[PDB]
């Protein structure tokens, strides 16, 4: 398609009870509504999280303080009133046309000590080692929802890089959607009986090295429920 950059603030540093305003920015221009902007949360030990989709759609269980919003030019995610356990990476993407894009990452800083106000799995291997020119599938194991009513994602995270949109597929159909970064390295697929999900990552190298997550999302709403990732090493 283009060369779409996603651009978000480094960091930022509040502190408990203030209102923090994430921004998420489009170098080819205005984001719109048809970028459907997300923005998904990373916290230690790198779990994600999804709290806005669709612009403003809330994530379920998302908590009442965040809200999502178009702002001038940019997306924007609004925490009214941080508080501590808010202290993490969060990520806007958003859609163009026939993919998503990530934005580099906001850390957000919460200083001091403060109060604040207080079922889906998704489960992935671990590990699994590959050497060079194999192959590797990596699943991904649904419960707690109907699996054919939400559609899946697969998300390439290079550690200390950032994070790159690889497909989706649609359980009910097998509709399927790639980035043309990853059009021919990798097929989705889907067992309905065992409501687990696939990716085959053919022919391996040592950039295919980088952690894999899967990640739940219902059209016009969020990629809200996330696996832990399995972390795909190539012996080198
Ligand atoms: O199906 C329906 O009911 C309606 C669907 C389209 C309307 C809402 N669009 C999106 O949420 C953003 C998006 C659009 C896609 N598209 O429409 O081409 C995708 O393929 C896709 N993806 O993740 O692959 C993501």
């Amino acid at each position: 398609g283009s060369q779409a950059v996603v651009t978000q603030e480094s960091a930022l540093t509040t502190s408990p009870g203030e209102t923090v305003t994430l921004t998420c920015r489009s170098s080819t221009g205005a984001v719109t509504t048809s970028n459907y902007a997300n923005w998904v949360q990373e916290k230690p030990d790198h779990l994600f999280t999804g709290l806005i989709g669709g612009t403003n759609n809330r994530a379920p269980g998302v908590p009442a303080r965040f809200s999502g919003s178009l702002i001038g030019d940019k997306a924007a995610l609004t925490i009214t009133g941080a508080q501590t356990e808010d202290e993490a990476i969060y990520f806007c993407a958003l859609w163009y046309s026939n993919r998503w894009v990530f934005g580099g990452g906001t850390k957000l800083t919460v200083l001091g000590g403060g109060g604040g106000s207080g079922q889906v799995q998704l489960q992935q291997p671990g590990a699994e080692l590959v050497k060079p020119g194999a192959s590797v599938k990596l699943s991904c194991k649904a419960s707690g929802y109907t699996f054919t009513s939400y559609w899946m994602h697969w998300v390439k995270q290079r550690p200390g890089r950032g994070l790159e949109w690889i497909g989706r597929i649609d359980p009910n159909s097998g509709g399927t959607k790639y980035n043309e970064k990853f059009k021919s390295k990798a097929t989705l697929t889907v067992d309905k009986p065992s409501s687990t999900a696939y990716m085959q990552l053919s022919s391996l190298t040592s950039e295919d090295s980088a952690v894999y997550y899967c990640a739940r999302y219902r059209v016009y709403y969020a990629m809200d429920y996330w696996g832990q990732g399995t972390s795909v090493t190539v012996s080198s």
